[PDB]
């Protein structure tokens, strides 16, 4: 009976993902986020049969902070309602840079080698978000940490081909605009190269496909020639000639990366 364990407050957001209502567990205060989800409108289910989503969260919901953690969850006639951990205070990536504009190099670099840490667990986890983007991304303003969100777009990490994609347009790669097919780690990379471009440049790259397909990107904003290389290389129109992770993380610009807490007292405090 979830309704007293909790006592549900504001509505934080809603959209192609669901209702998410601010909320606390009445047994430790403990502040949490409430999300329904109707069941006529999702299409992925695993196992109980339980929406997609849920299944992705538990493989990854248990230690490591770089995902928000599922706690909790119960069904309903018509829908199934998530426990999700809610940091305080906290920010998501989308408005902190529409509020920013473009991020200094020293803040992307931690902010993406801490998004690069998440991916690596939730593969390691078995699971692929399928939807890495700045909304996605939580940032909790006083420890310095980013937490994914939103594994709704997700799917179980397999080594054969995708067909299908629900995810955001704009941070698809060439081989599904084209395609309609691609593979999980490489993909996830190209859209990992979105992001890198949407922190230092203040916007993604790419609006339409024609310009997803051409594969060249113009910098509109400083960003040192590492940096430049980079997304370039994860934005490689050929899927193979994407970096791996292990490749990203030991790229000459992601060296040196600021810890948590020292990204907080320099740029978020
Ligand atoms: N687990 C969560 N904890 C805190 N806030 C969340 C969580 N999931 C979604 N939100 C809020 O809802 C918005 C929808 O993208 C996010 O920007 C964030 O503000």
């Amino acid at each position: 009976p979830l309704e007293s364990q909790y006592q549900v407050g504001p509505l934080l957001g809603s959209g192609g993902f669901g209702s998410v209502y601010s909320g606390i567990r009445v047994s430790d205060n403990l502040p949490v986020a409430i999300k329904h989800v109707e069941k006529d409108r999702i299409s992925d289910w695993g196992e109980t049969r339980v929406p997609m989503e849920v299944v992705l969260l538990k493989k990854v919901s248990s230690g490591f902070s770089g995902v928000i953690r599922l706690l909790d969850w119960f069904e309903r006639p018509d829908s199934f309602v998530l426990i999700l951990e809610r940091p305080e205070p906290v920010q998501d990536l989308f408005d902190f840079i529409t509020e920013r504009g473009a991020l200094q190099e020293e803040l992307a670099r931690s902010f993406f080698w801490q998004v690069l840490e998440a991916v690596r667990h939730c593969h390691n986890c078995g699971v692929l978000h399928r939807d890495i983007k700045d909304e996605n991304i939580l940032i909790d303003l006083n420890r310095g940490e980013l937490k994914l969100i939103d594994f709704g777009s997700g799917a179980l990490l397999k080594d054969t081909v995708y067909t299908d994609f629900d995810g955001t347009r704009v941070y698809s790669p060439p081989e599904w605009i084209r395609y309609h097919r691609y593979h999980g780690r490489s993909a996830a990379v190209w859209s990992l190269g979105i992001l890198l471009y949407d922190m230092v440049c203040g916007d993604i790259p790419f609006e339409h496909d024609e310009e997803i397909i051409r594969g060249q990107v113009f910098f509109r904003q400083r960003v040192s020639s590492e940096c430049q290389h980079l997304i370039r290389w994860c934005l490689a129109l050929r899927p193979s000639d994407r970096p791996t992770f292990e490749e990203i993380q030991n790229h000459p610009w992601m060296q040196d990366v600021l810890l948590p807490q020292e990204t907080a007292e320099i740029h978020l405090h």
